[PDB]
């Protein structure tokens, strides 16, 4: 026998940062994979907060809407927050079979400053320019890869796709109705630069429950990718922006995916990329996790031009929108709560994402399962995994943001169709 230090809560120093390579990143976090040889953080990868350079865990409203749970109100840190959140939240409703829900890290500021500089090559100018590394968190979170176990994995972010029935819509925003805010949304992004191409997806062909409609979609989601679609091979991009969108494929960057997908999809040259999106569609199309997910997002009971009021009461403060529906107004507070939480909640289901990963048994080290593809033309089975990511609680601030990002939404749609 020997004696060994009492048990402590790890702490990634100074000295780690060379482990970690970036991956991606959103605009609240950044996401680096696992490079050195640890065997605790093999398969990992670690997630950084990052602060937005025009910056106590929840306010005293969020502490009253979230009330429901002592544990998760009384989070130390985002970290905390964040695991109590999928925890006590968002499982109860998704279920845990594709959630693999986090662990916790201490870091040191000095750590994460290491992580900052490391990244910023691979990082994009404009998300330089508006996020460095917040470097006063004492934690980080560390979750599974979800593309590892050659492993292919694609992730896609669905966004909302459900059309409101709110009887709080106006008239004039008739057209909220009949189309998707992601397809109106794309002439607002286009205004302002952010992609170049109305992307070909759209959500709907996605959520409709159409073994056909969803190949449409994942076929679409190839073709635009923009900042929806990403196919991985090993950890590594190979379709898709890193950290950003993209711009739609071109017939050069499909024939490299294309050869890219050599000796993991065995077809003739110029057949695999078809294949491998029937292999995709099916996955998701199979798992049936698509399905959960689209009853959170459809908590959103009121469409945001009816839930802004909640919020307003929620926050004590008079209802800007009201132009002297009391309807809204007249609820118990109590009621007014379960709307804003239920809208929030819905929040964190449209903005999340699907990673799906993939091991060929066309490979030796084949371990089987019982959910995998069979693709009928080339004979090839797939075993597989569907992960959820990115099941943040949203801020109750964001609210007011919402309506107005609404309110200019299908103020800009309405016009570009009144032009005719
Ligand atoms: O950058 P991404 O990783 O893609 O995600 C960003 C936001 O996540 P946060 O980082 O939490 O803000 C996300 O959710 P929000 O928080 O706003 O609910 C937005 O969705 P929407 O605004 O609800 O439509 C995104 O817009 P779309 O991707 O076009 O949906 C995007 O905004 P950006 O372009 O300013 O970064
Ligand atoms: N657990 C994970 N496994 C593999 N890739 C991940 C994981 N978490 C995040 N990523 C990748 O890094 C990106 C970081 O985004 P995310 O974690 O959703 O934070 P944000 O709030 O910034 O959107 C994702 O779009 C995803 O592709
Ligand atoms: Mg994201
Ligand atoms: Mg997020
Ligand atoms: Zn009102």
């Amino acid at each position: 026998e020997v004696l060994f230090q009492g048990p402590m809560e790890m702490i990634l120093e100074e000295k780690d940062a060379s482990d970690w390579i970036y991956r991606g990143e959103g605009g609240a976090n950044l996401v680096l994979a696992y490079a050195g040889s640890s065997p605790l953080f093999v398969g990992k990868v670690i997630r950084i907060q990052k602060a937005r350079r025009n910056d106590s865990v929840l306010t005293s409203d969020e502490q009253h809407l979230w009330r429901e749970n002592n544990e998760l109100i009384s989070s130390p840190n985002k970290e905390v927050l964040e695991q109590r959140y999928v925890q006590n939240v968002i499982i109860p409703l998704l279920g845990p079979k594709h959630v693999d829900a986090g662990v916790r890290v201490s870091v040191s500021k000095e750590f994460l400053e290491c992580v900052d500089k490391k990244v910023t090559k691979q990082r994009p100018l404009w998300r330089v320019n508006a996020a460095n590394v917040d470097t006063s968190h004492d934690s980080a979170l560390i979750l599974n890869d979800h593309s590892l176990f050659d492993c292919i994995s694609v992730e896609i972010k669905p966004k909302c796709g459900f059309l409101p029935t709110s009887r709080f819509i106006g008239k004039e925003n008739m057209l909220k109705t009949s189309v998707s805010r992601f397809k109106m949304h794309q002439l607002l992004k286009l205004e302002y630069i952010e992609i170049s191409e109305e992307s070909e997806y759209d959500p709907l062909d996605l959520f409709s429950g159409s073994k056909e409609r969803v190949l449409e979609a994942i076929k679409a989601l190839y073709s635009t990718p923009q900042n929806n679609f990403r196919v991985f091979l090993n950890g590594s991009l190979i379709l898709g922006g890193s950290g950003e969108s993209t711009g739609r494929t071109s017939p050069e960057i499909g024939y490299a995916f294309e050869d890219a997908l050599k000796g993991f999809i065995q077809s003739e040259d110029g057949h695999r990329t078809e294949c491998f999106l029937q292999l995709v569609s099916d996955a998701v199309y199979g798992s049936g996790v698509l399905d959960r997910l689209l009853e959170i997002q459809k908590l959103d009971k009121l469409d945001i031009e009816g839930a802004i009021h909640c919020y307003y009461d929620i926050i004590n403060q008079p209802c800007p929108i009201c132009k002297e529906e009391l309807s809204l107004h007249a609820l118990p507070l109590d009621e007014s709560l379960k709307i804003v939480k239920e809208y929030l909640i819905a929040a964190t289901a449209k903005d999340c994402s699907i990673m799906i990963s993939f091991q060929s048994r066309n490979a030796w080290d084949s371990e089987p399962s019982g959910d995998y593809v069979s693709l009928k033309p080339t004979n090839q089975t797939f075993d597989y995994k569907v992960h959820f990511i990115d099941l943040s609680l949203k801020p109750l601030k964001r609210m007011e943001s919402y309506y107005k990002l609404d309110k200019k939404i299908i103020s800009f749609y309405n016009r570009k169709q009144k032009a005719e």
